[PDB]
């Protein structure tokens, strides 16, 4: 049986927006839980549903989960590095708010740092990639069905659902398009074979 409903958490960012129309666009019935509802487009295809709040909110979180087939996550800080829980945190309410409302696929992008070597990270991003770490293993212990997805730098290149997905980080190149990336996302919707993975996608564009 496919997935029909999803939530999509950080609906608004970078990945997330793209994510969203192509999910519209693609025939969900979709939920976004975004804190400033003004970061949502009108033009283009629009959310199903939209609950206005946090994602350290566990209440909100809860309600946003309710009643989906999966959840797609694309939260992050945008330009700020500092350290932080708050995917982390985020994620711990997500994992909840599904054992209580049954649901249980997840599919939730971290970063390929967490696939090439640990210690080559730039020290600007280590505080963000150890909130990556953490809310990998909040994911991966809650024993749902979660595809870690670990792409490389995200890039504006249009859409071509043509890039390769490795399990290991090497791949042909060290950049996925934001539209590329979205299409991944929903594309593990609809198949369990990277269920307990993680997955590397990037192209050459
Ligand atoms: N940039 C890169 O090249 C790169 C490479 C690999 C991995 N990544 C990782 O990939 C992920 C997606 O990146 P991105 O650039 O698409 O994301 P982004 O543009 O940073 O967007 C972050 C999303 O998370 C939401 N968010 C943050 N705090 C929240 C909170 N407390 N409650 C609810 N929503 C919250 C933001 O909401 P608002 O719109 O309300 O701010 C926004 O929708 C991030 O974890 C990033 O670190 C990035």
């Amino acid at each position: 049986m496919a997935v029909k409903k999803i939530a999509i958490f950080g609906a608004t960012g970078q990945t997330g927006l793209t994510t969203l129309a192509q999910a519209v666009q693609a025939g969900y019935e979709v939920t976004v839980l975004v804190r400033d509802s003004s970061r949502l487009p009108s033009e283009g295809p629009r959310p199903a549903h939209v609950v206005v709040g946090d994602v350290l909110q566990a209440a909100d979180v809860d309600k946003t989960v309710a009643g989906q087939d999966a959840v797609i996550v694309l939260l992050g800080t945008r330009n700020d590095l500092s350290p932080t829980t708050v995917m982390s945190e985020g994620a711990r309410n997500i994992v909840a708010a599904m054992k209580a409302h049954g649901v249980d696929k997840v599919v939730a992008c971290t970063s390929a740092f967490l696939l090439w070597d640990p210690t080559k990270v730039p020290p600007r991003l280590q505080a963000v990639t150890d909130d990556h770490i953490r809310m990998h293993k909040v994911l991966r212990e809650s024993g749902l069905k979660y595809v870690a997805v670990m792409p490389p730098h995200i890039g504006d290149q249009p859409l071509t659902g043509a890039y390769t997905v490795t399990l290991d980080g090497r791949g042909p190149s060290r950049v996925i398009s934001k539209h590329d990336l979205g299409h991944f996302m929903l594309r593990c919707l609809t198949t369990d074979e990277y269920d307990g993975h993680s997955t590397y996608p990037s192209h050459q564009y």
